[PDB]
């Protein structure tokens, strides 16, 4: 791929974490703390899952971005609408307003309904996301793997606003406790 000239800076927006992250002064990581972090509660917040979004709202034109996934066991990453549902069980598919890929048990899914098998040999420590809002497009690159294509959603249907999607996951096991980072342009 040749996106690289679409680079964003993202920054995550506290304001919507689940109130068990924790989120870098500098706005570029978030890892799962090992309680409740002492922040008030709001309509924004994702309560059931360790979700946060990006500050940034994209509505036209292309962008891209790489995150950092080194060492965790499960994670979620993609795009959304800024109008998704934020309290209670819901699953992460296009009718909800969700593009995203994921890690779970040792595989990796495209969130469509019902989830895609991903066929990844080189297991990404960091993941490129590629948005063309006018084309209908979310692509999903494995940057270890020098860039090489690993899910591309067409024909998507936005219908608002997107944001940057993070999902840190659980640590049930204790072997989930790394951050999700934003890398360097
Ligand atoms: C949305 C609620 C929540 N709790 C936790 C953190 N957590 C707590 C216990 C066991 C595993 C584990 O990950 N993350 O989200």
């Amino acid at each position: 791929h040749h996106h690289h000239h679409h680079m964003v800076h993202i920054t995550l927006d506290r304001n919507t974490a689940n109130s068990w992250l924790i989120i870098s002064k500098d706005r570029r990581q978030v890892r799962m703390g090992d309680t409740h972090q002492n922040v008030s509660d709001n309509k924004e917040r994702f309560s059931n899952y360790p979700m946060v979004l990006g500050a940034q709202r994209f509505s036209s034109g292309k962008m891209y971005w790489e995150v950092d996934v080194t060492q965790k066991e499960a994670w979620d990453l993609g795009v959304c609408r800024d109008s998704v549902q934020r309290k209670g069980q819901f699953s992460l598919s296009p009718e909800n307003g969700f593009w995203t890929i994921w890690l779970w048990q040792d595989s990796y899914e495209a969130g469509t309904s019902p989830q895609t098998t991903l066929h990844i040999q080189v297991p990404p420590c960091q993941i490129g996301i590629f948005v063309d809002y006018e084309a209908g497009v979310v692509s999903f690159y494995n940057i270890t793997d020098h860039g090489s294509l690993i899910y591309t959603f067409s024909e998507c249907v936005f219908a608002g606003p997107l944001r940057p999607f993070f999902n840190v996951g659980f640590n049930y096991s204790g072997g989930n406790a790394a951050p999700l980072k934003l890398c360097p342009l």
